[PDB]
């Protein structure tokens, strides 16, 4: 399968390079006759003799339009004649680029900046990584000092861990004993040797956890320090620090630089992305705890290095599993896109749809419009959106359904042909009216896109009919796969018509989608609640809950279908409703805010579970232990008192101090953070340990009773010693526990001050409450 492609240039020549792995076997295919070109609509064709001669320099060398061909192509619906002009080099055309399009009969140019590696699959109609060739993986992470206060990777890398199929391993200079560490002598030996395992053990995929913004930077500056020649590519190159957004991204030629972060960061959303979060909602497990401080320590200490080097043994291990959980999908968009892993890897799902348009509009003849120039981007102003929301009945329900569109946006723009191209056509005998904004998209002929999306979605059920009657778990798996990435592109294009940076933008496209959302929501809230009796309790854009009152279960569910069915057949097209799941309660604070539990006791939750990074158990627990009365024992009145207990034992110092460590990601060094806040004193803390944290570390710590403001002293949770060590009570009630619980009581009419007893060392200061949250 192909893994990706690239080109290189020689004597002024480009030759795109094919990286591959066929038969278990890598190898490299080039290609030296691949010309790049632009199109150029004219306004008379007599003018491609002038055309033909314009010219540019580019390093003294004369830059020339090597060759013209006229060609016929479709452009907005309506036939198109523009003229094909080819080059010698890819890097000819933003020189020669200019000039043409300053002609005077040159009405404009078109597909001038698509990456020359890029154009070739598109163009050769190649797929990168179709089969299932086994790829051979290798994950990896490093271990820093911190020396806060001088250039980057000013200390040294003290251990490289790495794992894959046989196991993981640490290979370190320092002074350790265990089965899976590698003593070396230096760092410099210790980087070699990761150097020496890698090209060993010549894996296809290297896996990291943000290795774009550091890991590789860090194994590069102290290899240059280090005089070390940092080769880990099969071409023999050193990695590419190319950079994307105000970030950057490594690349490894000849392998995929499989970073983790942008993926995660693009699937799921929660609060604070550390390894060990990210790593359990995955899983649904706990990852083994972090200890930064015990890391640090370890370092100048010199003790508990065992137990350090197993942490690094940890991370490699658990980034291999999450590599090993994300590549699959990925590989399925990659293929479904048509650009390499490492590309889609790290791609907006904006630009993601985008590269499926380019390759479908060669496809399919269709000329791609321009990207928007900088003044264009300026008129694109967002801020305009809005799904039908409706303000929940508070309270708790029972016997609940949620209904949903399938697909609602895409079904919409496919059956109302809703595209740029049909926008406003002029003789147009058949077209639907936008319910908002009233646009007129013309049907007398299927849109570029809505054609497109319509393809996508007969791709997607067709393949989830094959994945149901395939009985092997694995090309199950397989199909599953294909079957979701399909998914997360088609959901991706209501986005990209007002995406900013889109070729095929359109702001009355996106409108009109959002318009017909809202009227097609609104009219089968209407008749489930007319013809049906049901009472919806909450709905928000393309779904809602709903119950009969006082209706047995088997009842609901039976009259939710019979409604499906009944509504079905009057929506028009690819709209269609459907039985999302049963559930036996569920309340709703507001819009957006609510929860839910199914028949196998599970809760599902939406805007209210944790905010920021400063997260304790004792707030997950009794947060958790909270939703648990309301929903599975459906006793309001149990949660309450469950809060007012915690209070108690906090106040009472009956609460396990581990319970009440606070981990944080740290977002700058803890010297700097504001005067008022733990962070100051346990930054002090380290400083006597002689130990410096790298922002963006994990710290635990716990807050004391000081005697400043509350908050203000806290310790780091290895110092923590509760013979002469105690926690502030108010700062685990007011700052941490309630507002955890506050919102949700308050749905049930419970102020604050019900949460806790009247005599219970009340501080009266809700001005510890987490802010603006």
């Amino acid at each position: 399968m192909i893994l990706d492609t690239d080109y290189i240039t020689e004597d002024g020549k480009p030759v795109i390079r094919i990286f591959k792995k066929e038969n278990g076997e890598f190898k490299i295919d080039y290609d030296r006759n691949f010309e790049p070109y632009i199109y150029a609509l004219l306004k008379d064709d007599s003018a491609i003799e002038d055309v033909k001669k314009i010219t540019a320099e580019r390093h003294g060398t004369t830059v020339r339009v090597v060759r013209a061909e006229k060609v016929k192509k479709k452009f907005l619906g309506r036939p198109i004649e523009v003229w094909k002009l080819y080059f010698t080099h890819p890097q000819d055309v933003p020189a020669i680029r200019d000039k043409i399009k300053e002609h005077p009969a040159v009405v404009d140019i078109y597909e001038y900046d698509i990456p020359f590696a890029k154009r070739y699959l598109i163009d050769k109609g190649l797929i990168p990584m179709e089969g299932d060739e086994e790829l051979k993986m290798l994950a990896f992470d490093i271990e820093t000092l911190y020396h806060e206060g001088e250039e980057f990777a000013e200390g040294p890398i003290l251990m490289i861990s790495y794992a894959d199929e046989e196991g993981a391993r640490v290979i370190t200079w320092k002074n350790i004993d265990l089965p899976y560490v590698d003593v070396v002598s230096t760092e410099k030996e210790m980087i070699k040797r990761f150097l020496k395992v890698v090209k060993e053990k010549d894996p296809d995929v290297l896996i990291t956890y943000n290795g774009d913004n550091f890991d590789f930077a860090y194994l590069k500056k102290r290899s240059e320090k280090l005089g070390v020649k940092f080769i880990l590519g099969r071409e023999g190159s050193e990695p590419k620090i190319q950079r994307m957004g105000d970030r950057f991204a490594v690349e490894v030629k000849g392998r995929i630089h499989f970073d983790l972060y942008p993926v995660i960061r693009r699937t799921i959303n929660l609060p604070t992305y550390t390894l060990e979060a990210v790593y359990e909602a995955i899983f649904g497990q706990p990852k083994e705890k972090v200890y930064a401080e015990e890391i640090a320590q370890a370092w100048e200490t010199g003790e508990g290095l065992e137990r350090v080097a197993r942490y690094s043994m940890e991370d490699a291990k658990v980034t291999y599993e999450l590599g090993k959980e994300f590549f699959p999908m990925e590989a399925q968009l990659s293929r479904l896109v048509g650009q390499s892993l490492w590309d889609v890897s790290r791609s907006s799902t904006g630009n993601l749809v985008e590269w499926f348009l380019l390759r479908k509009a060669y496809e399919r003849n269709e000329l791609a419009p321009n990207k928007p120039d900088e003044r264009e981007l300026a008129r694109r102003r967002e801020s305009y959106a809005g799904g039908y929301v409706k303000e929940p009945e508070r309270g708790l329900w029972e016997n609940i359904v949620y209904l949903d569109f399938r697909s609602l946006y895409p079904s919409i723009i496919i059956t109302h042909n809703v595209s740029p191209d049909t926008l406003n056509r002029e003789g147009c005998e058949e077209y639907d009216v936008a319910p908002q904004v009233g646009h007129k998209f013309c049907k007398d002929f299927p849109g570029f896109i809505p054609s497109l999306l319509g393809d996508l979605l007969e791709e997607r059920q067709k393949v989830k009919k094959k994945m149901k009657a395939t009985i092997d778990p694995i090309e199950k798996k397989l199909l599953d796969y294909r079957q979701r990435a399909i998914k997360i592109l088609a959901n991706s294009f209501y986005g990209y018509y007002g995406y900013a940076k889109a070729r095929w933008y359109c702001k009355e496209c996106a409108e009109s989608v959002t318009a017909w959302g809202r009227q097609y929501i609104e009219t089968t809230i209407r008749e489930i609640e007319e013809k049906f009796g049901f009472k919806v309790l909450y709905a928000d854009t393309d779904g809602f809950f709903a119950t009969i009152p006082g209706a047995d279960a088997e009842t609901v569910k039976k009259k939710a279908k019979e409604f499906l069915d009944y509504i079905n057949a009057k929506l028009p097209g690819l709209l269609e409703l459907e039985y999302e799941g049963f559930y036996k309660r569920g309340f709703f604070v507001t819009k957006k805010k609510y929860a839910v539990i199914d028949e196998e006791d599970k809760i599902t939750t939406r805007g209210l579970e944790i905010v920021r990074r400063d997260w304790s158990e004792i707030a997950k627990e009794t947060q958790a232990r909270v939703l648990e009365a309301i929903l599975k024992h459906g006793d309001v009145e149990e949660a309450v008192r469950i809060v007012k207990e915690v209070t108690e034992k906090l106040s009472k110092y009956e609460v396990p101090p581990e319970k009440l460590v606070i981990y944080e990601q740290i977002t700058r060094d803890l010297k700097d953070y504001k005067a008022t806040g733990p962070h100051v004193a346990v930054a002090k803390r380290l400083a006597a340990r002689g130990i410096k944290i790298r922002p963006g570390t994990v710290i635990s710590y716990i807050v004391l009773k000081g005697s400043g403001r509350i908050g203000d002293r806290a310790i780091p949770f290895d110092e923590f010693d509760p013979a002469k060590h105690k926690y502030d009570a108010e700062y685990y009630i007011e700052n941490q526990v309630l507002p955890a619980v506050e919102r949700i009581l308050r749905a049930f009419g419970y102020r604050k001050e019900d949460l806790r007893y009247q005599k219970t060392r009340q501080v009266g200061l809700g001005a510890w409450l987490k802010p603006k949250t």
